[PDB]
């Protein structure tokens, strides 16, 4: 199953407006079947895009509609691997 190895913004780290989130998994994931929910103090923030650029499909680029306002962000992810297995979790970060 796909484990999330690293994010960026990194779990619980603080940053300036990153432009997008990168999620790096232990296996290839499917952009089309994978769900990512980004929320700021408990209301949806709008994701415009999901993509796996490289061909291993191990980094998921999650592009929000706007650049991100400063504050407290919760990511909830439901990955579907290239072999169709479902995993999930969550993490936080701050701008
Ligand atoms: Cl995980
Ligand atoms: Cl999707
Ligand atoms: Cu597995």
């Amino acid at each position: 199953h796909a484990h999330l190895k690293s994010a960026t913004p990194a779990a619980d780290s603080t940053v300036a407006a990153p432009a997008d989130l990168r999620l790096t998994f232990s296996e290839g994931v499917e952009a089309t079947f994978t769900k990512v929910s980004l929320s700021k103090d408990g209301t949806e923030v709008a994701i415009k895009g999901l993509e796996t650029p490289d061909a291993d499909k191990k980094t998921l680029v999650v592009t929000p509609a706007a650049p991100l306002a400063a504050g407290n962000y919760k990511v909830v992810w439901n990955a579907v691997s290239v072999n169709t297995h479902k995993s999930n979790g969550e993490y936080s970060f701050k701008v």
